[PDB]
């Protein structure tokens, strides 16, 4: 099945909601095959955050994304990149819906608790540049037939 | 006041999502004037299913909501048939909304955890198809006048 | 599997905690076979509690639980009966511990929210006066080998 | 920062939603400056709800928000008084999504839970009327770095 | 009826636990009767903890309490004090049970999140320390015949 | 501070239960210094479970452990190691209390959800065993002065 890659920010992380959120992808009924908790490095980040390397906040996002430790996660299931993105709500949590997670969880758009990847695509170079293959784990939730046809 | 029908199909009880379910309604200030756990028959849910009787998918649906347990329902309140259905999010979970019971707690059409009765006319249509009127009990809430004017 | 019966007394279901106390018992892993909404009758109520028969109280007790719908359930799993009365937790609320079922929710032992089987044999006696055979489902959950052993 | 008014109203306070409604405004992330708990004066009431004084329900209004005790509010964030709305959701329950505090928790507009300011200009109004300066508490959060940049 | 006083310290408001520990308190059974939020003065503090006047650690308690806003609360109900204490949990967090509020919430005696009343006597010298009498709300909860007998 | 090792067991994660036990840990105030989501080889089980070596259900426990992936964690704060147990619950389901993940959420022994280090000693040899030292993240929470004195 399709993945995505979920990264909760260092901010989500402080502010204690890393269970919180853990805890909404999996009553969803989406398959955790990987999880990894670290400090991201600088150089990391730059390839993750390659699309604004022109940008001029891109200095500062690098900063803060390495200020703290992130929760790197792996989530599977049918449209998991797009739904995945439903339930973290807008990137500016300002147009957030209250039900989501920067909906409900916070407040500014620079400090916006959590990413996901935005496409298929992106998800892939995500999973790649964050996760050595033998870091992900397959099995089978007892649920499987009971969630998908 | 109005009634809608509502059953949690085979994965919602399977999920154990039942108590979730029905806090959903609770919290809301809907009123529980019938509930039963039963395994729907195949002629109970071809009734069920009838404006469906010529579509081909049809046998598989009746299949699978024979294949386990149904909790069957029935709520009370100011205009719940619609609002139930917001409750309950877009009949594909692809498209619910986080907060609603299919938004948050479910993947596929096909396993979609619950139905709600999509008009008052059908609502009465599936009451009276899954209950014995002596099986719908009447009381006040202690909180009526706080829930209604 | 061994089971029990409980019963949400009236106080529970005006005060809106059916669906917190079906999810305690869904939580723990134990399995749903009977849910049943009810407005016990005074002969019902005077047979199940007959060991009070000839106390003071009975009169108002079974009056009492007649006032409002009871939700009658039968749960059925390892130890049930006494894991369930423990879940529950005391009797009387006041030594009822935080974390239970009338420990968080209610106060005095008159309004005490719910009711389970004592021990094995009155749980019998309780399923049997207040469910017919054929309205107890048995199904397979598919979390069970990840339940028990 | 900005700083919004927020009153639960007697249906809040009476259907135990208090700790329920000011958990979604410190989980968001905004800062408690006021709390009150009170039974508001008719007269309070009457400037309160003064841009209404000439429609027909206002006598009505004046002496429902008046039966009973409200909890008085103040909070504080980028953007608080438009997203505080967001949370609340529609002031109709009806047209309130799930996920929003009168979507998730009431149904009819006269008995719909909670006030928000609706402007900027009108929160301090409100703020000013419901409140004395010295009983709005200032203090700095231990996350605040973590929920502005 | 039986009255306590509740107060939620500075770093149980600087944890954004307020919602939380108001919502046990409603979901319980008890009757919100004074709310407020505040800076304790060092006098009134000192007052607060007379018991503990010639103590050493006197000084630092005082100082902390300062240290910023609490949430001075009443609540009413049969037990309310003794049953608020069993709710709040052991004073030391480490021999707090889990279910209860310091055992949940927190783990060290002089960062413990709450204060209840320790006796009726006590509670009575607290309120009346805390709150003035016109602050304090009567009213009849909708809830109170399935509360109390 | 004081730091444990503390695994969610293969039926833990089938159940859905990481984010919320992450969540109770989280809640409590202790920090997350290693989170890692991996299936545990027979040779790394055999290791953990040495003073089993002998009894004659350790090749099924090995076998147990290893039919499915674990999430493994250390956690750090003043006595985390025995409060981590007292949140555990008692190894066997069956006596531990509800408000504790084992109480709240498992029924055999067999099959209980989780595995916290016993004492000092052995939690590091299980942080020792289970972690690289660089995969241990060392940050301040923004809480920490609320947390402690």
């Amino acid at each position: 099945c399709e993945r995505t890659f979920i990264a909760i920010k260092p901010d989500g992380v402080q502010r204690g909601l890393v269970g919180e959120i853990i805890k909404r992808f999996e009553q969803k009924g989406f398959r955790l095959v990987g999880l990894k908790f670290m400090q991201a490095s600088e150089d990391l980040l730059k390839e993750h955050y390659v699309d604004l390397k022109d940008r001029p906040f891109f200095a500062g996002l690098v900063k803060y994304m390495h200020s703290g430790p992130v929760v790197a996660m792996v989530w599977e299931g049918l449209n998991v990149v797009k739904t995945g993105r439903v339930m973290l709500g807008e990137t500016n949590p300002a147009d957030s819906k209250p039900g989501t997670i920067r909906g409900d969880f916070c407040i500014q758009v620079g400090r916006n608790i959590i990413h996901g990847s935005d496409s298929v695509e992106s998800a892939e170079k995500e999973i790649g540049l964050w996760f050595h293959p033998e870091e992900l784990v397959d099995y089978t939730s007892c649920a499987q037939n009971w969630i998908y046809e």
